[PDB]
């Protein structure tokens, strides 16, 4: 085989890409499926819907594989990316699902979550997991869903419970499941890193956090954690269009994209915008555990002898949201890309600074009691105006996060990838040059986060031997933004941002 | 000869010492000499009254080792150690300086500093040689010598400069300057390492490294590298009381510290307390370059077919300082010893963090907008709960330093040795062994520095045969404190030190 393979399974969308070994796609395709809404915060999907979304890209991209020539024979193996912390649970006798996953966003289990941050032992958790209890993690979602779903009840009771987060669930099934030869059940230490369960220092179950969550490991079949590159642990595709094509990595969705910019150095950032951000910080082989409610996780873990690597994590509510409250919400326009050309069409930001806070701000800042607030509005303010300081918003949030990495870590930010949404606007990079004083690098290969689970396969079937060689092979209408400004007037707006934070804590009383 | 003798050339005083076959002291002599500051940050001495300072010690002492019934013909060897990197010019036909020698706290250099990190070039230089551009090497001293001093770059033109480190020029005089038979120039490998000319991992100069600050080897003349243990290259001394004891040792301060403590595994580090602190860290036969600031070094090489040995190094700027200002600004106590007593007369810090940021913070926070801040005064705090955290000011700094060199490195903490001015504090010590959860050994033998060079030349002349050798002999107020206190407890003060840092930085905005 030539080529890799690489599932990306999406909160929104499925794809399917077949990369070279030099990392450029060939062949792909997309879908979108329905998520499901039943009540108010409340976020699942049909676990079918997803496992049958990625069966139509496999084969909707090697029908154009096909045309150019080439069969699954090529096709050295794949690797498998994915929307993390997303619940599912299923029968181990008939491996069929016993309840709609819970996506990650899904926020029911909020009173279970203001429960368990009642006990002291849930002091303890944040240091060996490395994140802090909330709605986000799958042993919330799990625990939940026992206590509040019979036949998940019975099946953990009866013992024939089989949790998965959706990496799992798709090797399970892709493999043959419950109808199958050597079922496979694993899941891959940067997925495993997100439930809650796991020692983020061992890579191994810890039975002070299952117990504290009152799961029991003799009971529930949880998935054996396996490194994120292997040739055996995830088998082969049973069935379909890459019918005995071996399954080889296995990678986070937010690990997979810092894969994918072969970010393997410390310092090395990722920014992936959507909705709002992710950004992923590599730390090196030492788990940093955050000072300041960054989330500690497993970059990637790729063996053969090598030790894993972890990152911190932080995120943000509001950046093509702000994008999309611009268009709708206020009319300015009704594309993005004229929402960028207002912003274009003013030299600055006229005065204005927009702490995006719809829902408050969360790292580093942890301000509950702030919603969005406009600064600096006169007569001569303009959609404009407004626009900038709603791109701006993003990038001081950005710099605000990576701050809090560099003193977390004691590592100087060595360089900032990005991907995804907003990143298609260069005034948005140019911006974050100016605000963070660092080369912005945005690869002209848009699919980084599907790449990153190419990687992983090929490391393991020798398409790669290191990972000088895939960052060789990579590098072997526009990449990098420089910074322009002047490092103090970059303080200066940065200082105002800040004057404008303070400024909005304690708008929601009571 | 049974006895070695070491030239111990520091920043305000010169000391010989004769040692015995165990590491003790038989003889010694002191003499303070006279340093000069003609303008704000420059800091200068006569070469000759380093030369003379030492030739009265070496006279003072054997007029003492005589009265025991010994002569030079008991002295098998002596070794030299020095501070590191003052600078030394002279004419290389009449052995004569062209300039005082600027000492290695002189700042005169800053603006050819911020000059050369301008460059693209300067970015290649840490990995090169292990240190980053700073007023402190060599390097840019000697350069801003030719650049500014007629004499300097009439003698480089003409092909007649001589460069040296104070080891070198030490040596140079000895055997006899321009007039000996067999001239003698040359530098061991841990002082060389100081200058950012030489390459870390080759022990030679390299051309790029010279190259980057405009020095011509085919026109300045420079001391040959060589061991700094070794029998023959350092030559012997050619007149005084010492006439035909050959040279056979040579280290910088810091490093002959670290082998006077055998400090010769990996892990093993060691602390020298006066103003402020110099810790090295053993790393091994493989150098490594510090991800926090830290400096990579050699610790020795002493040769005979021995690979060398590396050494991270931190610095802290105020331990004694902290008790100086205690005493001069703050008016508590007239002596150290009452201070130390403020300190002992209270349970505990009272709740009290001195973040003593006089100037900022470095390594391995690198904080430069931070002053000095006091955290959790209250109407019931006290001198000597004041006292207590500025005393743990400077162990916890001691932590953080101790903390990156093991991520660094790789390597766990062994051990530490500790030597020097606050070193003599029973408390600050036994604080130091608390919150660093490892023993501290505090040799009764004060004279630590001067035995590293004593070891050197020991090793090249018989005296001890291997390491292991040294580690025996020299096995032979209190000498070693143990932590008194939980792992929790002391995470607890650290994680409360951590969060003053992190509350101090952003005091000065402009």
């Amino acid at each position: 085989g030539s080529f890799v393979g690489s599932i990306d399974q999406g909160t929104t969308s499925s794809r399917f890409l077949i990369f070279n070994g030099e990392g450029n796609p060939v062949a792909s395709h997309q879908i979108e499926f329905e998520n499901l809404y039943p009540k108010s915060g409340w976020h699942e999907q049909d676990p079918y819907e997803l496992l049958n979304s990625v069966q139509q890209c496999i084969d909707g991209a090697m029908h154009k594989f096909a045309s150019l020539g080439y069969s699954k024979e090529n096709i050295r193996a794949i690797g498998i990316t994915n929307q993390r912390e997303t619940t599912v649970v299923w029968d181990s006798v008939t491996g069929e699902p016993l309840h709609n996953a819970i996506v990650w966003p899904d926020t029911r289990t909020s009173a279970l979550v203001r429960e368990l941050k009642a006990r002291q032992s849930a002091d303890s958790l944040l240091e060996l997991c490395g994140l802090p209890l909330s709605t986000y993690p799958s042993s919330v979602k799990l625990l939940w869903l026992i206590q509040n779903v019979d036949a998940v009840k019975q099946a953990y009771e009866e013992g024939r419970l089989a949790f998965g987060t959706v990496d799992s669930w798709l090797i399970y099934k892709l493999n043959g499941g419950a109808q199958a030869e050597r079922p496979i059940h694993v899941t891959d230490s940067t997925n495993a890193s997100r439930t809650m369960f796991m020692n983020l220092r061992t890579l191994q179950y810890d039975d002070k956090l299952l117990g504290f969550f009152g799961i029991d490991r003799n009971k529930i079949k949880l998935p054996k954690i396996v490194p994120s590159s292997d040739p055996e642990a995830f088998g082969k595709v049973a069935t379909g269009a890459l019918a005995g094509v071996p399954i080889a990595g296995c990678l986070g969705d937010q690990s997979s994209a810092l894969v994918g910019q072969c970010g393997f150095s410390p310092g090395q950032a990722k920014n992936t915008y959507g909705t709002g951000c992710f950004l992923l910080y590599n730390v090196g082989t030492e788990p940093v555990i955050s000072k300041y409610g960054l989330l500690a996780t497993v970059a990637y873990d790729f063996g053969r002898g090598r030790k894993p690597v972890y990152a911190l994590e932080g995120s943000i509510a509001v950046a093509g949201a702000g994008i999309t409250f611009l268009m709708n919400n206020l009319g300015f326009a009704p594309k993005p890309s004229e929402i960028n050309a207002l912003a274009e069409s003013v030299l600055d930001n006229g005065g204005v600074v927009f702490v995006t806070a719809f829902s408050g701000l969360f790292a580093p800042y942890w301000i509950d009691d702030a919603k969005g607030t406009l600064f600096g509005i006169t007569q001569h303010t303009t959609k404009g105006h407004i626009a900038r300081a709603t791109l701006e918003a993003t990038c001081y949030q950005t710099r605000a996060i990576l701050d809090a990495m560099e003193k977390d870590s004691g590592h100087k930010l060595e360089s900032l990838a990005v991907d995804g949404g907003l990143s298609a606007s260069d005034l948005c990079m140019q911006t974050q040059a100016d605000i963070s004083g660092i080369p912005v690098d945005r690869p002209r290969m848009r699919e980084t986060t599907a790449l990153g689970a190419a990687i992983a396969a090929g490391l393991a079937t020798g398409v790669w031997r290191e990972l000088d060689h895939v960052k060789e092979s990579i590098a072997g209408a526009r990449e990098v933004f420089y910074p322009k400004m002047d490092r103090k007037k970059a303080e200066r707006l940065f200082r105002k941002w800040e004057q404008a934070v303070e400024m909005s804590r304690g708008w929601v009383r009571e």
